């Protein structure tokens, strides 16, 4: 396609043909008939109406079944030249299945990105697409979103064109639930920053290489999505002044440490441990004293070992690479492999009771010997250190006879907290190398929380992840539905608030302050003799009733037992509240610690050296330097749908993707686009600009104020002063016209310079 000729064998999946974009023009379509109708298996249907019944309206639906409807119901079709459009705003009707029947629209010939003013939807393909070749790329740089159809790399490029115009730090922040995209958008935006800076060192690489070395270690498949990402991560990409690519840092907020030695049924535990057996490669499985057979590792045995879609044999090797691009010395690089194989061996250490002595002691050894072989340590101090731990009390220590369930426990708690601390060194590694000193001015911070959750046993791990979900999406709803109307009064728009109805504080109250359920857990960590049934009758005696989003536990038949229920943004969530007590402060063995300091392997000591702060508190406290940090940020969304939950691609379910067009509240962030002025600017760089427009309106050199010069100068521009208001400080723009400026504005310089060819040769 000769329009399309920039993008190559990508075009078909970025715009419609010019057969097509022609041909659409010429469907069939009555004004008056062409409606949506309400339907239950499918929220709704196109159909033709067939009479007028007074307040009531009967149709023919476009699978030909009758239906009768009430008149404020009923709902006009979009007229067929705006079908597939790529910024959804510009829609003459704009509702519910609008907004749904044209991402389905679009879907349904695999175009998934779209606008929505402000922001972007971007529906799920289950099938990679050519769209993310190195040559898109640069077909993409530099070009507005008005020119360019809807794309990842588009967002990402309107991010960097805004940091440069406006010296203001970006962030991108990608939402959606689990399973929707957000890792791989983050991973495209990464890509097109570093596609761009490597065509103008090996940091462009490194920061590439940086996603899977710590994918192998974060990443674990749950049923909801293969590749399911565990924790929470924040890229922030540095520029310099000049604009190229300086530096980066990796933050990562939260992980859930207890799925290394814990996985329901249907689950992997995390990537590394798989991929190390699965190669058999035996430069690892000499050096480690592993056996090739996952079925006998009580920590990774349970729940699933392999699945259809990882080939772990490539992504062993791709991993191992990663750490050598990202410059990992060979004896630290086999180094975590050392304690990612005694984690492995940990795990099957057995112990056993003394008959009448009621205290716990190895039932055997060669397991305890192998890992302390690996971590480096004395196996006689070992296992004696783990049964016989030494707590401090004041001037004496005193020595606690474990028993054999809480030996476990110990041994669970130790290797938890080993490789959880092995991961949070190895981002602070990660950053140390791309710490490359050059100069620096402005950055891009690259957001993909783990996404919001709904498992069958959620646990104390789903309260911090759904937690974080309903603070990022009440940054939106902050950003766009009142801070955006904020503005407006502040500048003395005549401005009516608008009631969206979209805010969460009701909610996010309910666990953040410190009466809610995540102070609970750090009041009862204050009492020896706080037990898991006492901390869920204080919940329930203090917010029983005294909140609308606590409510009493809806056990299904079949799914496990739940103690209450909660009602996040997204959904209805069951949380099953046994152990979060010990969960919330999850406390080691003092003595084995001590072991580890004095650990030969210089990781092993590194990792616990310098070992009062609860689990809860340490993240909120950095969830909320996290949403402090956004707001000193101009943000760019891009929200993430998931459209069926079979993992099948193109089939997509019309009920589960309106729902989470709802809870996103799409309808909502498209219509403060139509309604309010998206687009302001200041009035110096008002004159500054688009003084070009019409410079006989106000000459420079002669004086006026640059509010009075402005006012002047659109009145000439021959263009719809309904279109436009003037602020106090400001100039606010409807959502066209900043469009219409630019287009004009190209369209009379372009002019000049055909002016400028022909004085030229007439001065020849
Ligand atoms: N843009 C895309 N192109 C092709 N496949 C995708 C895309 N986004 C998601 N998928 C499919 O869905 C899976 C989940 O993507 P993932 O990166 O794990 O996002 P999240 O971390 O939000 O679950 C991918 O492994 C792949 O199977
Ligand atoms: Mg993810």
């Amino acid at each position: 396609d000769s329009e399309m000729a920039v993008f190559g064998a990508a075009a078909p999946y970025l715009r419609k043909s010019e057969k097509e974009r022609l041909e659409a023009q010429t469907r069939p379509f009555d004004l008056k008939k062409d409606v949506f109708v309400p339907d239950d298996k499918q929220e709704f249907v196109k159909a033709k109406i067939v009479s007028r019944e007074g307040g009531k309206v009967t149709a023919e639906t476009e699978y030909g079944k009758t239906v009768t409807v009430k008149e404020d119901q009923v709902m006009q079709q979009n007229p067929p030249k705006f079908d597939k459009i790529e910024d959804m705003a510009m829609l003459t009707f704009l509702h519910e299945p609008a907004v749904l029947y044209n991402l389905k629209d679009r879907y349904g010939s695999w175009m998934i990105y779209t606008y929505s003013g402000l922001f972007c939807v971007t529906v799920n393909p289950y099938k990679w697409l050519p769209v993310y070749t190195p040559e898109v790329v640069a077909a993409y740089r530099g070009k507005k979103r008005s020119e360019a159809p809807p794309h990842i790399f588009s967002i990402s490029d309107n991010a960097y064109q805004y940091m440069l115009t406006d010296r203001e730090n970006q962030s991108i922040l990608i939402t959606g639930e689990s399973g929707a995209g957000k890792t791989v958008n983050t991973k495209r935006v990464i890509q097109y920053f570093a596609v761009i800076a490597a065509i103008g060192g090996t940091l462009e690489d490194q920061i590439i290489q940086a996603n899977p070395a710590l994918e192998a270690f974060g990443n674990a498949k749950t049923v909801r999505n293969d590749n399911s990402s565990r924790f929470g991560k924040f890229i922030r990409i540095h520029f310099g002044a000049t604009g190229k690519l300086a530096s980066a840092d990796i933050e990562t907020y939260l992980l859930e440490k207890s799925r290394v030695i814990f996985q329901l049924k249907a689950e992997r535990d995390y990537h590394i441990f798989y991929q190390i057996l699965s190669n058999k490669k035996p430069e690892l499985l000499d050096m480690l004293l592993i056996t090739n057979n996952p079925y006998d590792y009580a920590f990774i045995s349970q729940g699933e070992t392999t699945v259809a879609s990882i080939d772990d044999a490539e992504e062993l090797m791709a991993t191992d690479n990663a750490f050598d691009v990202l410059g990992f010395t060979s004896e630290e690089k086999n180094s975590m492999y050392k304690l990612t194989g005694a984690i492995m061996h940990f795990g099957n250490m057995k112990f056993k009771l003394k008959q009448r002595e009621e205290q716990a002691e190895p039932d055997g050894t060669e397991e305890a010997d192998k890992s302390a072989y690996l971590m480096g340590l004395n196996s006689a101090d070992l296992l004696k250190g783990l049964c016989h731990p030494r707590v401090k009390v004041g001037n004496e220590y005193v020595t606690k006879g474990q028993n054999v369930q809480q030996v476990i426990y110990a041994t669970g708690a130790l290797a938890k907290a080993v490789y959880e601390r092995m991961f949070n060194w190895m981002v602070t590694r990660i950053n140390a190398t791309l710490e490359t000193k050059q100069p620096r001015q402005y950055f891009i911070g690259v957001l993909d929380i783990a996404g919001f959750e709904i498992f069958d046993f959620n646990s104390f791990e789903q309260l911090c992840i759904n937690f974080t979900n309903e603070k990022l999406q009440q940054f939106f709803n902050h950003h766009m539905f009142v801070l955006e109307q904020e503005e407006y009064k502040k500048e003395g728009i005549e401005w009516t608030f608008i009631d969206f109805g979209m805010d969460l504080q009701a909610c996010i109250d309910l666990i953040e302050k410190p009466m809610g359920i995540m102070s609970i857990l750090e009041e009862e960590c204050m009492f020896p003799k706080a037990t898991d049934m006492t901390f869920k009758a204080k919940l329930f005696d203090n917010h029983l009733g005294k909140s609308a989003n606590f409510q009493k536990p809806r056990n299904i038949k079949g799914k496990p037992e739940a103690h209450f229920s909660l009602i996040h943004y997204a959904g209805i969530v069951d949380y099953n509240i046994i152990g979060w007590l010990q969960k919330n402060k999850d406390p080691l063995n003092e003595t084995v610690v001590g072991l580890y300091q004095k650990s030969s392997l210089k990781l092993l000591s590194t990792l616990f050296a310098n070992y009062f702060q609860t689990v809860s508190a340490l993240h909120r406290e950095n969830l909320n330097k996290l949403m402090t940090n956004l707001r000193s940020t101009h943000p760019h969304f891009v929200r993430c749908i998931i459209p069926n939950e079979t993992k099948s691609p193109g089939v997509m379910d019309n009920p589960l993707v309106m729902h989470q067009l709802r809870c996103n509240g799409v309808l909502e962030g498209i219509r403060i686009c139509r309604k309010g002025f998206p687009n302001r600017i200041l009035y110096g760089d008002f004159r500054q600009r688009y003084r070009i427009l019409n410079p006989a309106a106000i000459p420079e050199g002669q004086f006026i104020d640059s509010r009075k010069g402005a006012e002047k100068l659109l009145s000439s521009l021959d263009i719809d002063h309904n279109q436009y208001k003037f602020g106090h400080t400001k100039v606010f723009f409807k959502a066209g016209l900043l469009g219409l400026l630019e287009e004009m504005r190209d369209e009379r310089l372009s002019r000049i310079i055909t002016r400028i060819q022909a004085q030229s040769r007439g001065v020849l």
